[PDB]
């Protein structure tokens, strides 16, 4: 009853940071408080990226053009499908998508 799809935000290069439980089927990234994944960095956009949770999959929805979100060290031109254990990286922060 606990699929527990957690989004772990790596604090810095080398260690695990605070976790982010998913209460909403839609995850949004950015400075704006409206973002499920609040980020405190002027460079990051209000609606920088978005993870849309599906029956069994998490889907990224990048809006930023100049500074696009990144996955596994790969630039994201448009929304893409994510695999369990995939790593998402923005301008200076990283997020982990784990589906237990």
């Amino acid at each position: 009853m606990w699929p527990t799809r957690r989004l772990v935000t790596i604090k810095r290069s080398g260690v695990d940071g605070p976790h982010f439980p998913l209460s909403l089927s839609t995850c949004l990234f950015g400075r704006g408080i409206e973002c499920d994944i609040r980020i405190q960095l002027p460079v990051v956009s209000k609606q920088h990226c978005k993870i849309e949770i599906h029956e069994q999959e998490a889907i990224l929805h990048n809006f930023s053009s100049t500074n696009p979100t990144q996955v596994n060290g790969s630039v994201i031109d448009e929304p893409v499908r994510l695999k369990h254990g995939d790593v998402i990286t923005i301008i200076d922060r990283s997020f982990r998508y784990e589906n237990e």
